């Protein structure tokens, strides 16, 4: 397998743009930044509203948990590599704790609001419009020869006022590189790829439009997550229920792929549930014609046969947003 576009980004670039192994850190001043309040945690870091005592300004300060060298490089390399880009976090400063050598990530502030409270309050538009922006986002880190291989709500900051959006938590990413095997432990649960959920390890770009259709599911049908699996392969199991095992099994010859035997068991037998019947009356404003053909064309078994985030972008669902923007 390769990506059908953007494949040769990586290629044409010099090699240190890519070897991320080979970056040296030039850390900042740690007293430069202060905090001021937790915002957020995961496994991997946590996370502070902060200021700079320079400017006076904001920022946020990711305070990472114990993590190997190559790990950082990478995720340091990647965000130097996007800064700048559409609705791309802005990195703006590596920092340590000397003591300690405990590091620090120093972004732009973005004034977020909490998806689980945020999302069941948006319009119709304002559904388009968001989706649109974080398509931006992926349109462009992809372009860069990039998969975020972490597209969920938890990881797309909104400041509902400003009306602006920025695709954080890039520690998961990684560079591009046609026919490479990359490890399937990616992504949240709820958003992983049927490639991730079968061992298909030469994935691409299109990881990242499986996790939008389901992000983007999610809200349209106020079903939050919107596959809801125990384990990896209950997960795989959620997602036969909705799209059938026929279109499963031709997936899996194409790519010449066995799943394992218990997998096979768990996974069973059934039908494809047809998109409307996840309609009911509190989602009803949501769910178009439009919509549906959109989540269609994303939520497909085959990554091949997924649209490209520049393709979504022009889709006719999103018509009203482009039309707004060119003014
Ligand atoms: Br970067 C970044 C940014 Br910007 C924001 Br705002 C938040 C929040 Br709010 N929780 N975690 C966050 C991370 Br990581």
């Amino acid at each position: 397998s390769k990506a059908r576009v953007y494949a040769d980004v990586n290629v044409l670039r010099p090699k240190e743009y890519w070897d991320y192994e080979a970056l040296t850190v030039q850390w900042g001043e740690q007293d430069d930044y202060e905090v001021v309040r937790k915002v957020g945690r995961g496994k991997y870091s946590e996370v502070f509203e902060g200021i700079n005592v320079n400017n006076n300004e904001k920022c946020i300060i990711k305070i990472l948990k114990p993590v190997k060298k190559k790990k950082i490089k990478r995720e340091i390399k990647i965000l130097q590599n996007l800064c700048g880009g559409p609705n791309i976090v802005k990195l703006l400063d590596i920092v340590r704790d000397q003591h300690s050598k405990t590091p620090s990530l120093i972004f732009e502030y973005v004034n977020n609001t909490d998806f689980k409270v945020l999302y069941p309050t948006l319009t119709d538009y304002d559904i388009r419009y968001y989706i649109y922006e974080l398509l931006k986002a992926l349109d462009y880190c992809h372009s860069q020869g990039i998969m975020h291989r972490d597209v969920k709500p938890h990881n797309v900051m909104i400041d509902h006022e400003l009306r602006k959006l920025r695709l954080i938590d890039w520690g998961l990413a990684e560079f591009y590189h046609p026919g490479k095997e990359y490890n399937v432990r990616v992504a949240s649960r709820y958003f992983k790829g049927p490639e991730l959920l079968v061992d298909l390890q030469d994935y691409d770009y299109s990881l990242d439009m499986w996790s939008l259709g389901c992000m983007f599911a999610g809200m349209i049908f106020r079903k939050e997550p919107f596959f809801y699996g125990h384990d990896n392969h209950d997960q795989l199991v959620k997602i036969a229920k909705v799209l059938g095992t026929d279109g499963l099994n031709v997936y899996l010859n194409k790519y010449r792929i066995e799943l394992d035997p218990q997998l096979e068991a768990l996974v069973g037998r059934h039908s494809r549930k047809p998109w409307l019947k996840f309609m009911n009356a509190d989602n009803q404003h949501l769910v178009s014609p439009e919509a549906i053909d959109f989540l269609d064309k994303l939520l497909r078994y085959d990554h091949q046969e997924r649209l490209t985030a520049l393709e979504a972008m022009t889709h006719p669902y999103f018509q009203q947003v482009r039309a707004a923007e060119n003014s």
